[PDB]
């Protein structure tokens, strides 16, 4: 068995996060845009995030969008001792 830790897709390594209730609006704005509805998500929203290292939010998330710019359903993750 290989070592797991999302229960759906990879680690993600986010720029940053947000509550997906206290969004920012650019944040707000940027997921309009691309046609994310705000009041069906959950948990938390990352920017920026690469599949896993990591210096910032390390998160598992539902859904990645645009190559990462955007990430939804993203909840935090440790995969350390």
């Amino acid at each position: 068995t290989p070592p797991k830790s999302c229960s759906s897709g990879p680690v993600y390594c986010c720029n940053k996060t947000e509550d997906s209730k206290h969004l920012d609006k650019g944040t707000t704005a940027l997921l309009g845009l691309l046609n994310i509805k705000i009041g069906d998500l959950k948990d938390l929203v990352g920017l920026n995030c690469s599949p896993l290292s990591c210096s910032a939010q390390t998160v598992c998330c539902t859904n990645t969008y645009q190559h990462g710019l955007v990430n939804v359903g993203c909840t935090p993750i440790n995969i350390g001792l």
